[PDB]
């Protein structure tokens, strides 16, 4: 079993099985686990250990997945792990190992996540890429820890760079297609299905291959997805 988590523009948070049926209403099959205020975060992301991390008002938090909770109740109970600078991250996202990656000021960094706001995260983070990361439209991992990035509407994959001298984009593998920036959401499920959504949701089960995602044959939710601000799914540990 794995799940998609969706924040709507009404500030509700839903949990449900990934969509498979183009005519089905995915919301009908889903459970509301967050009641209100969930669209107020700048960032919301899963740790593969199953903890939810979130950035709201430039502060970073971690806590258990909510169980019919407002965003306010959740934040009040969460551990504060950062204060100042976090809202500016273009991307913040975990690898399958629970190592935090982040893009800020055009650069890519990784490090164990903070556990307190005294821990200046950038101060000891590993610089992976000195330039060009601020132009990506998406940047995310699969369950195997391959990195995926969209730039100039094209989707690239490759082992993540290990230091600033790895020319990642230069050595990466190119998907077919030049409309990958037209998705609002593009991510992997826990079980390695590639998901892309705008108003409609497209999903490719493994093997993913290198074909264009948004083919009529991969459509699993025809219409109605414009209601979600965020769709995420945890990677396994």
């Amino acid at each position: 079993f794995n799940y998609i988590f969706a924040v709507s523009y009404d500030g509700e948070l839903f949990k449900g099985s990934p969509p498979e049926s183009a005519q089905a209403s995915w919301l009908t099959s889903a459970t509301r686990i967050g009641t209100k205020g969930w669209a107020n975060f700048s960032h919301l992301l899963f740790n593969p250990d199953g903890t939810l991390y979130g950035v709201v008002n430039d502060k970073f938090y971690k806590g258990p997945t909510p169980h019919r909770t407002s965003a306010e109740e959740w934040i009040a109970q969460a551990t504060l792990i950062g204060d100042g600078g976090w809202g500016a991250f273009r991307f913040l996202f975990f690898d399958p190992h629970g190592v935090l990656y982040g893009v800020t000021e055009d650069k890519l960094y990784k490090r164990e996540p903070p556990s307190s706001d005294e821990d200046h995260w950038l101060g000891s983070a590993n610089l992976l890429g000195a330039e060009g990361w601020g132009d990506f439209e998406f940047l995310f991992f699969d369950p195997e820890g391959k990195l995926y990035g969209v730039v100039n509407g094209k989707l690239h994959k490759g082992d993540p760079p290990k230091d600033r001298h790895d020319a990642w984009l230069g050595s990466s593998t190119l998907f077919k297609g030049e409309l990958w920036g037209n998705f609002r959401h593009l991510f992997f499920t826990s079980n390695g299905h590639l998901c892309g959504a705008h108003d409609s949701f497209y999903k490719k089960s493994p093997p993913i291959g290198l074909d264009w995602l948004a083919h009529e044959s991969n459509m699993v939710g025809h219409g109605g997805w414009h209601m979600f601000k965020l769709l995420i799914s945890p990677l396994p540990q």
